[PDB]
């Protein structure tokens, strides 16, 4: 019957619309993975200078969701036998040696727990090697590694770009040259080709100032994922189902699903956040929260790392100036979302839209 796909398409559009209105976003791209099987739902204007329509081959900025794929290839490395998590971070980059990262684990970086790396470069650091290596080579500890996390894009950028040293390669050419396609992945750029340029969605900012993401330090480790949601979902069916892909590439997968600590409700993996599923809506939204987001929280380490697997919902926001992603997915339900939108809008919308959906997939 039609009843099924018409179910899922009320759902998803019950769950959207009011988000979009009521953050004013332009666009905004669904796609689900539900019993192995693809669906997408787009809305909206990607450009609304030019009319452009949201499809599923519409390329948005995913910010921080690209933390993930920056996980994915450290995971490659890791289990390459390049690197290992417990190496201080100055083994691998020889001007750090005699700076503080002699006593910083890629563990650390990687899980932000280096000792207070901010959130962002200071504006002072242009993308420029020298200024980067300079900025590390003085910067000092506010507390012991290992103790506090404080979520910070000069942390795991850091770690991605050491997991490319660990490999002997620029991070940018083992993303699009190796990872890619192992994935893959063949709509998902750092440096977006001009002939995909058509597909790149417009973002937009205050007073609908258009805002597509300029250079900055360590851009393509943090944050330089263009991508669409099927090419996402995509990814998110490779994170369901490491087994099906050659081998290499389905260790590197699983070791970004492994647990070190929490906070609060949160584990804290490579790249991707974990929760218990079910949890409220309320807890959810807690845990992709702002003061989670920019205050240092004490972690609870646990004793040995733990599998993000069965009963959990893995996820992780992302967000540039103009736009605003989220993906989540349940291991143990065979069961993926991405969201992507051309407005960065508050991660609670993001996380309203995601609930209804998933909730309503369980019912
Ligand atoms: B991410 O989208 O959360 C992000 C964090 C810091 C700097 C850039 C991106
Ligand atoms: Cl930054």
């Amino acid at each position: 019957g039609e009843a099924p796909a018409d179910r899922l398409k009320a759902l998803v559009d019950a769950a959207v619309q009011p988000v979009m209105k009521a953050n004013d976003i332009p666009g905004l791209a669904v796609a689900i993975s539900l019993k192995g099987e693809p669906h997408y739902f787009s809305y909206g204007l990607a450009s609304k200078e030019d009319g452009r329509r949201v499809t599923p081959e519409t390329l948005f900025e995913i910010g921080s969701v690209s933390k993930t794929f920056t996980a994915t290839l450290a995971g490659y490395a890791l289990t390459q036998d390049k690197m290992r998590l417990d190496d201080r971070a100055s083994q691998h980059w020889p001007a750090l040696q005699g700076s503080r990262f002699d006593g910083i684990s890629l563990l650390d970086l990687a899980t932000y727990t280096a000792g207070g790396l901010p959130l962002q470069f200071p504006d002072s650091v242009q993308k420029d090697q020298a200024q980067i290596r300079d900025y590390y080579r003085q910067w000092q500890p506010t507390y012991a590694p290992g103790s506090q996390r404080l979520y910070s894009n000069p942390s795991i950028g850091l770690f991605g770009y050491l997991a490319a040293r660990s490999l002997g390669q620029p991070f940018e050419r083992l993303m699009e040259q190796q990872v890619f396609p192992a994935l893959g992945l063949e709509q998902t750029h750092l440096d977006v080709p001009e002939a995909a340029l058509a597909q790149y969605a417009q973002g937009y900012g205050k007073d609908d100032r258009p805002l597509r993401v300029g250079p900055g330090p360590l851009d393509a480790e943090g944050y330089g994922v263009k991508t669409s949601a099927a090419d996402l979902l995509r990814f998110v069916d490779a994170n369901l189902h490491p087994e099906r892909l050659d081998r290499p590439w389905a260790q590197a997968l699983d070791a970004t699903h492994r647990g070190y600590y929490k906070v609060g409700d949160m584990t804290q993996g490579l790249g991707w956040e974990a929760y218990d599923w079910p949890i409220s809506l309320k807890r959810l939204q807690a845990g992709n929260s702002t003061p989670m987001a920019l205050q240092p929280h004490r972690i609870a380490r646990l004793p040995a790392p733990q599998a993000l697997e069965g009963q959990r919902l893995l996820n992780k926001t992302g967000s540039t100036n103009g736009f605003g992603a989220y993906v989540a997915f349940v291991p143990g339900r065979d069961l993926g979302l991405v969201i992507l939108a051309n407005r960065n809008y508050p991660n609670a919308e993001r996380v309203k839209i995601a609930y209804a959906i998933l909730s309503g997939l369980e019912q």
